[PDB]
């Protein structure tokens, strides 16, 4: 199950580059040069990398150092054929961001956040990114009086409307993807789930420029079904990008390699991405555990891609099995896809078979046959089929 | 802290009427006649009651029994001055609903669900309800292959579009409020949070007919900040109705009396409802614990209203305290309410004070003074102020 | 992967016999006669069944009806060769139990709970059970003032000490297994996890008569690692019995068939049970979803056993693979099993290589190689090995 | 509500000294000198401070620097009258600890962990500590094959037995308190709750030397009732020390000031500590949010003490109110405290009023009156009484 660049696997610089500093411990690994990560990921079969501004150009770099970091990076992409499909801004590490970027209470900080963002959109375009992610990890509060959330959503809409004005003014071909997270590092983060981010987008001045970048572990931090939230984002036409990883339930954001965590959810997510024909990058936002040395980093990144390809093969064998197609009909999945009342309202109202003569007891007695379908899915996942 | 009808407190018939049957135990209380609940709630100071169809007219009642249940009920409302501001449909108890109402896999059941719904909308209008709630507690799945969620959202949009066609065709003055819940009784429920329900509404044919009816305990079942989700529903103009209760964290849906559960969240929710001027019903969707007899039922319903009125007084004393107004300025809440860039994009781009000459270290060093503000809020809640 | 009676798979009568009544819905299946469940489970390859008193003899049965229910049951066990390795008492359904059995505030109810229990211990012995489970699902509270927990633990120790006096007085060969659950149906249940139940046992008059019956879904309702809690129960010598099922995270108690829920946890649990040589029953405490008819009931019960046998084969292939044995040495699992200081305290204190001359930087730089080990485990589980 | 040293309030050096580095951000505050924290806490009314070795003497300090840090510290305690009732070891920050201290897979690291521990026990004794805490935050795993937990509990018992040998050999008057935490920074931490730590202690060679140091936010990270776990630790005689703080549900470890988080749980915890007569330190293990400057640090530490004193006054007014004493009798709290069967087993067995003539329906019909009791508790907490 060997990845190639045609599988569209991507990685953040900050993922394999995570030094292992956690809330309770020092770094366990030395910093990697971005050039070295590009080379090593290209050897494992990835298609490309992504970056925050500050991963690529150290905070406070002069214009001359900037251009040098960029030139070196561009050389490694040329040398390897790696692409950069997505970029984002760090509006969370520097102390100035301690109360947020776009929704900081201090107006001066909010203007600074927008300026730092627009400078990186230009860079992203130059390097060919098609998607610009926004994770507002510092937007929110630990206490109720610290943040009026209606005012905060006004400031958040204002920031995103200004960015959509900027891109359209420049004539760039870049769309935005907002990434929800329910908590951590703030006590509560604004737009905490995919549903909250989708609903927010519909109030922007140009909603067609914005979609979501959901992350597996983030929706599971709220105990939600990740494949169900992705189906809603697909239904709305707003799955612009995705972050793949693993999480063991409701606790701190673990960012385990993809396939770790909830393995059945991983299976039904691949099933959905492949059957809806998602064609964006398969991006891993993960942290090799701090127990690992460099060898363990590259083994963890390789397992991300391996697990995706194994689950892809098992979900395709599941949907291709005639015995599964028969079970799906037995459970009336075909009937869920037909209109309830294509005949229209008046006809429904006049239909005695829908009410006055509907035999509720006979309908109630029909089993759904879901457990037999779910064991076929289990047998397929385990290769016991 | 005595409620009057002017406080707009309402209760479902199923709340004080809960017989105490749980997944592991039999009923501990006899059934109440709806007429008796109307009388007892009017004595405690409530403004009105709400109902599912099946709470008021027993499932399978003939037209003659129907009209009799309605006449008796109408007499008790006349006798007490109680109103009925909201009604909803039971699409969850009868076995026919075991796979959903509007998104059941069986198309016949979906048509039946719409017919049962429209019959109750007529009744609701006749009794004067202004809001019709929809809680799809059976819409969802315990396993991944049982429900294609894109098809299920197609069927859910189809159902709600047909209901909006019906109400507009009849010329009724009734709006719909969808109530999210993340799980229970299904393994995962579709539109599991306020954000998911808001985003869904924006894809209906006539979005202006639909809002949300969030419930305190339901968002806390996903570990989310209830006051933050209500602020987003207010920001979108979609807070049509609300269900008030208490929940102790992420576990089964407890439906404790309001003020039980997370008491600080209760305080910041009342603070928000009163400061945004929400004018809908203050409705309690709660279950007096099955340990209680009838005396304990009416004591629990009275505590719902008492706790709301105490929290209202403390939140108003908080916002009225000059020392709190000073702390809010100290924490720059005034600055969060001002536009970040009313000057426009070009001016922001030309402003050297926003970037090239912005002193990040001086801005970073400014404390937010949030803990002093939050202890003032604590002192106010406890009356230690 | 066909089960036989030698695999020691057992089922509660209440599991396949669950009629599908949930907090929001009516029964979707008719009641099964215990005789019919015995016959059907024996056909699928189970080894035996378990019962609460009230599953086998309807509450309030006269002595004559009692003896008749027992005789019929005994005939079906004779006809099939099924055993009864475990029995328990229903101290949760009847309204009298609304505040608990052994820790009800009313003393009369507590004495009644003990009498109902002892009557069923006699029956259990007669039918050959070796383990008597105690699940105190009504022991706990929805509010802080309702239960003094020190007094409640006094009453709980008193009840269990009286039962251990009874069994020793009668000379029965039966041990007790307490089953923890953190909540539901009470707001909080006493002894909410395996750790709490283990610690409690050590304060009983004869601790050797009591162990734990942990359930997969119950520890995961507190977000805990089920295999880690079982290793602690094994370490203490107190794994008397186990309840196998599946749960999707922190929410209501789902009781899905075994292998559903957290599939990797299922794998590491089988790995542990088989490698520590657990020889008790493999008992399924699960509920076929209420979407199912009778066909779906027996398919769900068969999948419990199938999934156990598949995971058993994959965990055995994992531990048998030379490449895995090499990885375990690479990650120093062999060193975890050696004493840290068999040399004794004084020698440790005099050892300069343990402190004064210990090279912390060289030790820190050694990678643990855990991600490579965990991908081997993944490949084994998926059959991609 | 002004604290004095007689209230026994203590703080870790690492609490007010937290620089605000989180998994996503840099420090927002400069480091404090321990001498300055001693002085500032003594001014706010605290009784004493606690320390990890590495908070007081920077890692890798020579013997001469060691003695200097100690002398300066001792001078500040002399100058202020502050005591040091508890000390602990840092076995979590340095990279060498990435797989644990006492249960690291590498045996050399385990011996190093014990040596670093024993050196700090000597210091703790010299400074007068009576309790030595052990928080094994690095003991556990992110993956199932990385840690055999039976071997890991063998190594953990071996470490604690060696420490109990050491203290008894030296004739020190110091006891150990193990602090549970369910996760973070490891995926799962061993002995994850108070129940797990209590049960473990009973397998040590000298159990009387060891108790628990439970933390409010840690049990709530597993969704458990903190006051119920403290009642069990009190019931076992093992509440040696306690860590007070606040947490908003199941998510990362927030360490908010005490009274933040779950305020009703805070009330019932103070009620319990004061009514059982706990006489150890009231220690705050909290982090002033990184939004704060130094002024906000000392305001947050003062609110910890203020909130404790307010809750103490409200819980004492609750238990002193004659109307509450009457409600407690109405809910049969007096009957929970009487033996169920002081008459003995034989008498219970011969008592027809316990079974054959027990009127279950009359007992079932008695209401518990818990909601009226719980609203009295609410009125008391809010000062509405
Ligand atoms: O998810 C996280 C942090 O939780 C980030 O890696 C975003 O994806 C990009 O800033
Ligand atoms: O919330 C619930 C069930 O959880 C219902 O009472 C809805 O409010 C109306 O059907
Ligand atoms: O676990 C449960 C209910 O949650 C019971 O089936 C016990 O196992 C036996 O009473
Ligand atoms: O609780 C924590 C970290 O979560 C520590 O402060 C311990 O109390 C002492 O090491
Ligand atoms: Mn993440
Ligand atoms: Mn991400
Ligand atoms: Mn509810
Ligand atoms: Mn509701
Ligand atoms: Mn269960
Ligand atoms: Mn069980
Ligand atoms: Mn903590
Ligand atoms: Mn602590």
């Amino acid at each position: 199950y060997q990845p190639t660049p045609e599988d569209r696997f991507t990685f953040g610089l900050w993922t394999v580059g995570w030094q292992g500093r956690d809330p309770f411990g020092d770094a366990t690994r030395r910093a990697l040069d971005p050039v070295e990560s590009v080379q090593r990921l290209a050897e494992l079969g990835a298609h490309g990398v992504t970056f925050h501004d500050d991963d690529l150009i150290p905070f406070g770099s002069s214009d001359s150092e900037r251009e040098e970091h960029v030139k070196r990076f561009r050389q490694a992409l040329d040398d390897t054929g790696m692409k950069v499909p997505m970029a984002t801004t760090n509006l969370f590490t520097h102390p100035v961001f301690k109360d947020g970027g776009f929704t900081a209470n201090d107006r001066d900080v909010r203007r600074y956040a927008l300026r730092k963002t627009i400078r990186n959109i230009d860079l992203a375009v130059e390097l060919g990114a098609e998607t610009y992610v926004a994770w507002g990890g510092r937007e929110g509060a630990e206490s109720g009086g610290a943040k009026d959330v209606r005012d905060a959503l006004d400031r958040m809409k204002e920031a995103f409307d200004l960015l959509g004005e900027y891109v359209t003014s420049q004539g760039y071909d870049i769309r935005f993807a907002i990434e929800p997270k329910p908590n951590e590092p703030r006590g509560d983060i604004l737009l905490p789930t995919v549903g909250h981010a989708l609903a927010f987008i519909e109030r922007l001045e140009r909603p067609e420029l914005y979609g979501v970048n959901p992350e597996v572990g983030h929706e599971q931090m709220a105990g939600l079904n990740f494949p169900h939230g992705i189906a809603q984002a697909l239904w709305a036409g707003k799955l612009f990008h995705i972050d793949l990883n693993g999480q063991n339930g409701i606790k701190y954001d673990q960012d385990l390699r993809f396939g770790a965590g909830d393995l059945r959810a991983a299976f039904w997510l691949v099933d959905l991405l492949e059957s809806a024909g998602y064609s964006g990058p398969r991006h891993f936002d993960f942290k090799p555990p701090r127990t690992e040395d460099f060898d363990g980093v590259w083994a963890s990144a390789a397992g991300c891609m391996r697990n995706y390809l194994i689950l892809k093969e098992r979900a395709a064998a599941f949907r291709a099995d005639p015995e599964v197609q028969e079970a799906l009909r037995a459970s009336r999945l075909d009937e869920l896809a037909r209109p309830t009342a294509a005949d229209g309202l008046q006809a429904l109202l006049d239909d005695r078979s829908a009410f006055e003569e509907f035999d509720v007891d006979a309908a109630a007695a029909r089993g759904m046959a879901f457990e037999r379908l779910d064991q076929l899915a289990m047998d397929h996942l385990l290769g016991a089929r």
